[PDB]
């Protein structure tokens, strides 16, 4: 009667994930699954890979340079035949594929994008922008009817990490382009005037409109610029989706918002983000055929539902009834698991911390050549 594991990183979702391993379990009486919930679970996990004591079901991150590099060694199976996958969105899992075969089941996904307050946007007589100059007046007009456009956490450059990294796909037509402009191109390319370049500074400089943010920004934090969001302190803030849960929390005033950053024109915003409850499976685990079981249970709607009616993050499931036009992330959403909802770029980085910083630092210095430097800096030595 057998037994296997489902090494877990998501140890916030653990109750309702052992809930759910419990009622598979209630029908499966020949299977037991034991949920691992390690601290410093990325490094247990590459440890153990690497030392071939591999878990039966992993749930993995697949932008990882793990994945990646743990798939093209042959540490996973091959799931593009699985039928199980017919039910993801899309080509959606495709989109993290190793030599053309997939190898990990992308449940859900984060995604990144502007956060309103409509309650403002309607007062204040103020549409959503759908294009960098609109975007770039909707700041002025605010600055000019007395608020403040941005919260923003001077002290967590990765907060604006998506704003950025959304700058150069939009500016070059998407995640394949950005890269292409920014990583595969030859060392020390990207140059200040290049039209990209000049676009990107353009939608970055949206950051920098005098009066855009909020007092004291500079040194501000995440959680900080969370409170003065739900306070009204400022009408938008740049950050991924998980904040609605935070955001919930100051029982903000006032109904939540999201806008997806819009490109040069319309009908060509664009979001990014990556698999979050996602995952693969040993090439190597002792009965296969039970793990298999284990992930067809998951992609199962009334399971998945189940999930999600409490982790409120875009699934890529078919089936299953999701938050409607009207929720706050309804509009960051709207696209997601199309090729609009790009994965995060770093995807094909050896790093992403240089960029969160050479990120906030323009905002905080304006100094247009320095990032260029700091850009070829920051990729150069992707050689
Ligand atoms: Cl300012």
């Amino acid at each position: 009667t057998v037994t296997i594991e489902y090494f877990n990183q998501k140890k916030e979702m653990t109750k309702t994930l052992e809930e759910i391993t419990r009622d598979f379990e209630k029908e499966n009486p020949k299977i037991k699954v034991k949920v691992v919930n390690v601290p410093n679970a990325g490094e247990v996990l590459k440890t153990r890979v690497l030392a071939g004591d591999v878990p039966d079901v992993v749930n993995i991150y697949p932008q990882s340079i793990e994945l990646q590099e743990w798939a093209k060694a042959g540490v996973f199976e091959d799931l593009s035949n699985k039928d199980y996958l017919k039910r993801v969105k899309n080509g959606y899992a495709e989109k993290y594929a190793v030599n053309e075969k997939v190898y990990n089941v992308p449940f859900t996904a984060n995604a990144y994008g502007i956060y309103y307050n409509k309650d403002k946007f309607e007062e204040l007589g103020l549409k959503v922008p759908e294009t960098w100059d609109e975007f770039e007046q909707l700041v002025k007009d605010i600055v000019a009817k007395g608020q403040t456009p941005f919260g923003i956490a001077g002290a967590d450059a990765w907060t604006l990490n998506g704003y950025n990294q959304l700058a150069f796909a939009t500016a070059t037509g998407g995640g394949k382009e950005a890269n292409q402009y920014l990583r595969y191109s030859q060392p020390n390319a990207i140059k200040l005037s290049d039209p990209i370049m000049k676009d990107d500074i353009k939608v970055m400089d949206i950051l920098r409109i005098n009066g855009s943010k909020q007092k004291n920004w500079e040194g501000a934090g995440y959680t900080d610029v969370i409170g003065a969001f739900a306070r009204g302190d400022v009408l938008m803030t740049p950050n991924g989706s998980w904040a609605i849960t935070a955001i919930n929390e100051q029982k903000p005033n006032f109904k939540i918002g999201t806008f997806m950053i819009p490109g040069k024109e319309k009908g060509q915003s664009l979001t990014v983000g990556a698999g979050d409850l996602a995952w693969s499976i040993s090439a190597t685990t002792k009965h296969p055929k039970e793990a298999n079981a284990f992930v067809e249970y998951m992609t199962r709607p009334e399971v998945m539902q189940k999930y999600y009616d409490v982790d409120g993050s875009p699934t890529a499931i078919e089936g299953v009834k999701q938050a409607g036009e009207d929720s706050p992330l309804a509009g960051m959403t709207e696209y997601a698991f199309t090729d609009r909802h790009l994965v995060w770029l770093q995807q094909y980085w050896t790093s992403e911390a240089d960029f969160h910083t050479l990120t906030m630092n323009y905002v905080l210095t304006g100094d247009k050549q320095g990032m260029v430097n700091d850009l070829n800096a920051f990729f150069n030595p992707m050689k």
